[PDB]
């Protein structure tokens, strides 16, 4: 049983708010993170969403998935996980002067494929893989999770740059849409930028990716990116979702080309 | 401006039994209803949801739309509307031995068509029209609103309202004017049969699967014998599985107003 | 009248849970089971399903149908039945080392035929017959019921919400086109699949991991249970009856009066 | 080369327009400016990229007929600062105002627009949304090309540029729908606006029907509606820019030279 009685967790610094609750740093046999609701009486809908999310996290035991640790129901619904140290992959790639050697970029790709392969073997669809939901714990261990937090206008836009054509169209989410999103993560790692950086108008992106043949410009991958990795990325990015590989092949392929580098 | 200064609204008894309810009877220049986010500090998303709803409500002025009256921010986020007297249409039809005359049932359908026609003219989608969201104020005026309302206003799970969801909504632009027309069609079915559809299918998952695949639709032979022919035709029109075969509310309103005149 | 006043039932151990309801073991003049809605203000479909379920159970009196005993209104809607001792046929056959002798396998088929024959004579379509809804009470009496508790879909997860019923759905129900395909005949097909579990000891399509392949191929008619898997001592009358119940064209399946007479006659023949 | 404006220097004034994520204000910074400010909580990776890419394109432009980029800010919020344009857009003048334009003025409006589009293309910049709403008539004598749109996301509870969109942009079936040639087409619709005073397909408004028929080539602008005193070389130029086959469209060096040469002939 993973319920944590009231009075044990010392809630500390507020990190941000998402669509569920508010994430804090806390103390419980060390450092933890607490995502908790604002209400003392949750609706049946909030309680269902809470049981769903505890339900999926309780099914995961893998070094590359954010470690679930427990939950509270009083005074508020709360999900307790390990505390991740460092920054998301997004901040490293796109919002800092962190320079990664290609060996480390491959290693990050390999660890992300391990976590995704694990989730899919459990028939878990992440639905929003992107470099912002990849945390580089201790600068050495990928942790896949849901790390999106708002620390005037409301954010209305989805993760359009990682959405497969069939998703950006609109059961669109599937294992194959997670694979496509992983392909865009490979693009981030291997080019150092986001796709479609010359197209400011998001409607044009939506229109061209979902209807036409707009796809990331693979000529921007760094010269030292292994050919096998470039080829794998293109497979993950196929428009027809049934031509994309599955994560057992993706993992096997990344582990094998990485060993070629050593 | 519609902001109400602190300490003007007196809050009273919460409406409902569940301790998660948000609606209270209150006093502000008379009776009011107050929908309150009871938290010590709202999140940004809660702040935005509160502003999204007030933003839609303040664009409505119509006798058949719940009257928005103001909002407050301290001590909590609170939306203030008129206080409605009486019961929802769901309670009259399904939770009480209220029996309506056909004339009264047509009048309820007509007034609900006026409010829906007004909303669509303002390009507002209700997204959850059902007999629970139709209030019979003073037993003479339909008010359309949110009267369960623990759910919806995030700019951006099938846990309820499935009986009013169009095939294309269950499938998954799912919400549209045309899905509002479908839900209105089910409301007509409630008015004209006295009952909810699919009364013999306990399993909610089989309803969901069958309705979305076009293999299940309301049994229209259950409409009562004095329901006007034109009203039955209109109902089948509003319930078409292909959303584009459904009439728009201007037509719906005109046909109800005219078939009603043929019976007073 | 079958309403049970409040405070008479001592609700005990939680036994199972879904998003809307909870099953408990209880005390009410002996042991009972209690299915109780989670909320005090249910949705319009939950309230409608409660009334229809009480109204259907109220009309059943048969040793192979779960015994309805009463229902509650306060604090929450609850339906009260007998407490069944033991495990479902599914747990016995597929999640346990129970080995049934063929005579006992025939007997379970016989008792299930009796209860379905009775339901259909009351104009009751079960709609979800499968080995999980056949309770082996006291290890000697079949109790047909419907023990599922509905769950809302999670974000992280086709026919997904029905995934526990797919192996027992007739082709027309899998196709699910145009009109309601649930009927006395689709119940019969689900009985055919139960016969397959009993007589093979396994679920159909064990060789096929792809759930989407199963659905497509069953619905089209290019896939049906492998009847070569029946056990050596399965009587010829039973394997022939199974195949009748599994016919693809629903109008070609027999009805339960003939099903029950066939099983009862063939059971007599083995002493 | 730093165009970053320290915080506290700009005085943000009247709000001019809003979209779902951003807002344009009139401001004060060594005189009058316009300030486009990202006002969204938790800006997405794509919104942050578009802010950066727009500053990088604008910083490569110095031309009297291109909206003048002046600076950008990072604190407290991301903002792009430009000159303040005085007057109204070409769209407001033609379609929502009692403005009468001499045909001389209309040729000169098309001539300056061609100058700035020729400049943009020479710098390898595809505008991607040229329309009369994006042509500002600064002080009623100087065309300023810009992009004054602010992205909007339709709300869940509620149920554009298409008139200037080239057929291949509507179809999304050919490689690279947005190109120099799709900008030439849009310019052709701006020429049609100028020489007829009305928007195209004005008497055909069936909506998604118009879109479908323009994509498949079964509906094109009615060129018979050009004003009588419209030069023949301007009407044949407009018809060339409007060609369905993108490769038959002329480039702006030729477009500008044709307008240039024809505007001398009528003083
Ligand atoms: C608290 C919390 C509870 C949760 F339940 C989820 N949920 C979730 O991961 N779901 C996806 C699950 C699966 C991948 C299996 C689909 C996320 C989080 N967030 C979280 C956790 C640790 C953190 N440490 C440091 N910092 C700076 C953070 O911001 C931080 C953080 F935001
Ligand atoms: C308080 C309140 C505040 C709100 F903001 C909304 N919102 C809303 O209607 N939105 C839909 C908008 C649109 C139709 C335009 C789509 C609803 C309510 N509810 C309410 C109002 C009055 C009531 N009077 C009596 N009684 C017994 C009630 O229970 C009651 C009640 F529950
Ligand atoms: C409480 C309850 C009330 C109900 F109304 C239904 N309904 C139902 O069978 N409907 C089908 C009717 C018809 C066949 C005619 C179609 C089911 C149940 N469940 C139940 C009953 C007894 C149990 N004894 C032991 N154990 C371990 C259990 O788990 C258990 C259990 F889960
Ligand atoms: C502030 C701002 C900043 C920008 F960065 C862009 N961007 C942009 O033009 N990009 C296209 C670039 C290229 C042509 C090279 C492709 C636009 C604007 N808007 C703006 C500027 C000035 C204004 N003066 C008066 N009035 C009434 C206005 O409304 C007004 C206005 F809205
Ligand atoms: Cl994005
Ligand atoms: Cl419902």
């Amino acid at each position: 049983d993973w319920e944590i009685p009231d009075g044990q967790i010392t809630v500390g610094q507020r990190i941000g708010s998402g669509s569920f609750g508010t994430v804090y740093k806390g103390k419980w046999h060390g450092d933890v993170a607490v995502k908790m609701l604002n209400v003392t009486a949750p609706t049946p809908q909030q309680l269902q969403a809470f049981k769903n999310e505890v339900g999926v996290l309780r099914k995961t035991r893998h070094v590359n998935i954010l470690l679930f640790m427990g939950y509270s129901t009083k005074p508020q619904l709360a999900i307790v996980t390990q505390w991740c140290e460092g920054s998301s992959l997004y901040k490293h790639l796109h919002a800092s002067e962190t320079k990664f050697e290609m060996k480390k970029l491959i290693d990050i790709a390999r660890q992300t494929a391990r976590g995704m392969d694990y989730l899919h073997a459990k028939s878990i669809i992440h639905r929003d893989l992107k470099s912002n939901n990849i945390f580089l714990h201790e600068d050495n261990t990928v942790k896949i999770g849901d790390f999106g937090l708002a620390t005037q206008f409301e954010q209305l836009s989805g993760s359009i740059l990682w959405m497969a054509p069939e998703v950006i169209r609109m059961n669109p989410y599937s294992f194959q849409s997670d694979v496509y999103a992983f392909g865009i993560v490979l693009y981030e790692l291997m080019t150092g930028q986001l796709p479609y950086s010359n197209i400011n108008n998001r409607d044009q992106i939506i229109e061209m990716v979902g209807r036409g043949s707009l796809s990331p410009d693979l000529s921007k991958v760094r010269s030292n990116c292994p050919k096998r990795m470039k080829r794998l990325m293109a497979e993950c990015l196929k428009k027809k979702r049934d031509e994309r590989p599955s994560f057992p092949r993706i993992l096997a392929e990344i582990e094998e080309l990485a060993r070629e580098l050593s």
